[PDB]
């Protein structure tokens, strides 16, 4: 509350390591229907059904440029990109299982750097 503060987790290299994190997400060879935003135009349903498409791109200029205000909104756009491609996909397609490798790829990543 007021002049009544926890004590300060260092935060200073957040950035850096969400960029580390990232580029081992887009190296990962599931990571192909990630890459790129969707093309709206040439995937029947996607822009009605998906109300917040997300990208590892999209996710990276973000990050370059100061869009994310901490490293907890960082985590909810892949976690976006992940249940974004449930919502459309089924589990037994390869693009449904590559979101499952790619989720639990980064949420290892995600614990062993930041818990």
């Amino acid at each position: 509350s007021m002049s009544v503060k926890k004590p300060k987790r260092d935060d200073s290299k957040d950035l850096a390591l969400c960029s580390m994190i990232l580029t081992e997400m887009e190296t990962h060879e599931d990571a192909w229907p990630f890459l790129l935003p969707v093309n709206l135009k040439l995937v029947p349903g996607y822009k009605k059904v998906i109300k917040k498409p997300m990208d590892f791109s999209t996710i990276r200029e973000k990050l370059s440029s100061g869009q994310y205000p901490n490293l907890e909104t960082f985590a909810l756009d892949v976690r976006l990109v992940f249940d974004n491609c449930e919502t459309f996909n089924e589990d037994d397609s390869d693009i449904g299982r590559a979101g499952h490798n790619m989720r639990k790829y980064f949420e290892k990543k995600w614990t062993d750097t930041f818990k």
